[PDB]
């Protein structure tokens, strides 16, 4: 037989800006019979981007600096023998992007993006600022998944969260909604007898909140008839010297950032 082939070439994967290499060994048992590389119509010479070697049974075709734009069908012919095969070539790139994801606080919050190559070192960033692998934050590597986790989030965990292989980012923000406040002791009905003073009293879920005093549509502010008092949960409005003109419908309302506010209404009545 003229040749005698071991083996032929195989599919070349490779990353951009890398060469592949397609190699037969191949017996040649008649001297005038040459082996020949084609890209399509063009036999192959050697090049800048192309580097053609034989060592013994063993015939190279490196591609050089391999692009997208190299990839497609690479073959040979020598002599009977014909063979073909496929260049890929895989540019390093964010797949899927980080998406924004909104969160109660206390849940644990995770956040993942898709390259195209697996197993490859990343790095996180906070606001701008690397982050660490310490404590709460998780950042881990799972073939071409990316994955932050920040377990028991909290309002100061929102921000901007962005993760980065060479010079390739991709980038989403964290929202956290904090524990909205609420009345853990709503305001109640109150009676007094006539030039008394009287006092309502309520508590709130968080502390330092700021509360606004109504009677009817009208905001009170602190004077000689109305003193307030607050500490820690709770709040105080003293009505001094109660006349039938104080009588009826009263409301507090509480203000904590970033928890919202809330409101309670209870009535004033005399003897």
């Amino acid at each position: 037989m003229p040749v005698t082939l071991i083996k032929d070439i195989e599919n070349q994967t490779v990353l951009k800006d890398n060469d592949a290499v397609f190699e037969i060994d191949i017996k040649i048992n008649y001297p005038e019979i040459k082996l020949s590389w084609y890209k399509g119509t063009e036999k192959l010479e050697p090049s800048d981007k192309f580097e053609i070697s034989i060592d013994g049974d063993r015939h190279t075709l490196r591609v050089k600096n391999c692009q997208l734009k190299d990839q497609g069908n690479y073959r040979l012919v020598c002599g009977p023998h014909i063979a073909s095969a496929k260049l890929t070539v895989i540019e390093p790139a964010w797949e899927r992007h980080l998406q924004d994801v909104t969160l109660k606080e206390g849940q644990t919050c995770t956040m993942t993006c898709q390259f195209s190559v697996p197993n490859v070192k990343s790095e996180w960033f906070r606001n701008g600022r690397i982050l660490k692998p310490q404590g709460r934050h998780k950042t881990e590597v799972e073939h071409k998944v990316h994955k932050l986790t920040i377990a028991d989030v909290r309002a100061e965990d929102q921000g901007q969260y962005t993760c980065k292989y060479e010079d390739l980012e991709t980038s989403a923000e964290l929202r956290i909604e904090a524990e909205p406040i609420q009345f853990t002791k709503r305001i109640q009905n109150i009676v007094v007898s006539e030039h008394q003073s009287a006092t309502f009293e309520c508590e709130v879920s968080f502390d330092d909140a700021i509360v606004t005093w109504y009677k009817g549509p009208t905001e009170l502010t602190e004077s000689q008839k109305y003193n307030f008092r607050n500490d820690g949960r709770c709040h105080y409005m003293t009505i001094h010297n109660v006349t039938p003109d104080d009588e009826g419908v009263y409301s507090v309302i509480a203000r904590l950032e970033p928890r919202g506010e809330a409101r309670s209404t209870a009535e004033l009545y005399l003897t």
